[PDB]
């Protein structure tokens, strides 16, 4: 994966509402800032229950957004990341509908998992009780094949039926997705829910040895077609290190809450600990299209005795600090859980979660960019966007607080803001200084300071991070200082908003 900053966006929420327009914005408003883009699911339909992640036909661009030719056009200037939903598909798909009608006589019967597919011999209570669940209850719902009631395996909703990724028909379907992505010159494939894609009786059915076999099989199919795969898994931070040592690339989901904690408390030991052990074959983010995940630095949720990167209490204080910093907005957007250790995510933009503090926000991005891994900026954060309470009240979907629709006019207005201009200059710096294509090191005081250093062929840069200096949502003291060396010698910026860095 290219070592340049990327944008994460919906095609329809950045510009006039189409892939073509989104491409226009990227090329004219963000030249040299974002060199690639993750286009969130744009298949048919894009505007369903789960905002693109529940398509009926994964292989067809929603014609309201554009066409595969539009993707191919974009590929001429940007590396493109797209989602491949490999674990399940719509119960309204023609394949599953054919099974409801014809049952075992269906061409696609072997394509879908039932309880019997995994447990042809029965299941004990321990067999079912042990399955790792992203949703309450057991992963089964009732469908009638012809007229016989079957328990279909459903990891998420009853409308999303799990495919047998070991079946010929299942693999044929997955490769039809890969083939279309290759034909339109996609570079990167985000494998959604791949951690659930392998079922094996007696195991948790989540990231088991069979799952890694499945991931390695997808990788090889991808390389044959010019595709690189990326896995998206939220798990206890020790699992994450284990997982990343077996796959090409993962997300760094610990960093977003680690930086909220650091900027709110002044403590840098957790960030230093994570820097020391974290997987470096990573994609770095602060915001995503989902909520801010706190699961990723807390205790293991199956065995709470495995403690996270900060004590349980600091996990709880991180949730409540977002609530305070947003003056209740994220409370309205986040469903309660009777305890914040039971939370998985907090619904809020990252800018709003920091209380809209520009110095803190740019510092957070700077740390992101200086840690090994490919950085991504979510489009709301690219525009330093505040919680969208109007859309939230209109849709009652909590995650829409962080999914504002940006018209081209709103984009240009926000490009006028010094915090946004600081972020664009910072990404340009991260793309243009060859120090980042070199070797990484870091030093630390104890709990006061941590310095990230990249030394390359013709350049060097060191980012010092001191949240202790500017505690408080209203503070204007910089907490990130920058020094670097380029063609024009030694340079320094003690304020990344007022004196954003530029490379010779």
């Amino acid at each position: 994966m290219k070592n340049k900053v990327q944008l994460i966006t919906y095609a329809d929420r950045l510009g006039d509402g189409t892939i073509k327009s989104m491409t226009d914005i990227l090329r004219t408003r963000f030249d040299g800032v974002y060199d690639g883009v993750h286009i969130l699911p744009f298949f048919t339909p894009f505007d369903g229950a789960d905002a693109g992640f529940d398509p009926i036909d994964h292989t067809k661009v929603d014609e309201r957004l554009g066409s595969w030719d539009d993707v191919a056009e974009l590929s001429k200037t940007h590396n493109i990341m797209v989602d491949a939903i490999v674990n399940h598909m719509s119960w309204e798909s023609k394949q599953f509908q054919d099974v409801l009608a014809k049952g075992e006589e269906s061409e696609y019967y072997p394509m879908f998992l039932t309880m019997s597919s995994v447990f042809p011999n029965g299941a004990t209570e321990e067999d079912l009780a042990g399955i790792y669940r992203p949703r309450p209850g057991l992963p089964f719902t009732h469908y009638k094949f012809a007229g016989k009631t079957r328990l279909v395996w459903v990891s998420f909703t009853p409308q999303q039926v799990d495919i047998d990724t070991d079946s010929d028909k299942g693999w044929e379907y997955l490769m039809s997705i890969f083939d279309q992505m290759a034909a339109s010159h996609v570079s990167y494939i985000r494998l959604d829910a791949v951690g659930y894609g392998a079922k094996e009786a007696g195991t948790s059915c989540f990231m088991t040895p069979k799952t890694f076999k499945l991931i390695s099989r997808l990788r090889e199919e991808g390389v044959k077609r010019g595709l690189e795969i990326l896995i998206e898994v939220h798990s206890y931070y020790k699992k994450q290190v284990e997982i990343a040592s077996k796959v090409d690339r993962v997300y760094d989901f610990a960093l977003p809450p680690l930086l909220l904690h650091a900027l709110s408390t002044g403590h840098v030991e957790p960030v230093a600990h994570w820097t020391d052990i974290r997987p470096n074959n990573a994609v770095t983010v602060l915001d995503t299209h989902d909520g801010i995940g706190v699961i990723d630095i807390g205790s293991d949720q199956l065995d709470r005795s495995l403690k996270g990167l900060v004590p349980d209490e600091d996990v709880d204080n991180l949730v409540n600090t977002i609530h305070a910093n947003t003056h209740g907005e994220s409370q309205a957007a986040t469903g309660a859980a009777a305890s914040n250790l039971d939370l998985y995510f907090v619904n809020s933009t990252y800018y709003s979660a920091l209380g809209c503090n520009d110095q803190h926000y740019i510092a957070a991005r700077a740390v992101q960019f200086f840690l090994p891994g490919v950085p991504q900026v979510y489009y709301v954060g690219a525009l330093a966007g505040k919680n969208d309470m109007e859309l939230l009240r209109k849709t009652n979907n909590g995650r829409d607080i962080n999914r504002h629709y940006y018209s081209t006019a709103e984009i240009d207005e926000n490009l006028k803001r010094p915090v946004v201009k600081a972020l664009n200059a910072l990404a340009k710096f991260r793309n243009e200084l060859d120090a980042f294509d070199g070797t990484f090191s870091y030093t630390t005081d104890d709990d006061t300071s941590i310095s990230f250093t990249w030394r390359g062929e013709t350049s060097q840069a060191t980012l010092t991070f001191e949240p202790k200096r500017g505690l408080g949502v209203d503070n204007t003291t910089p907490v990130a200082m920058l020094e670097w060396e380029d063609s024009a010698g030694d340079h320094r910026s003690d304020d990344l908003i007022a004196n954003p860095p530029v490379v010779a």
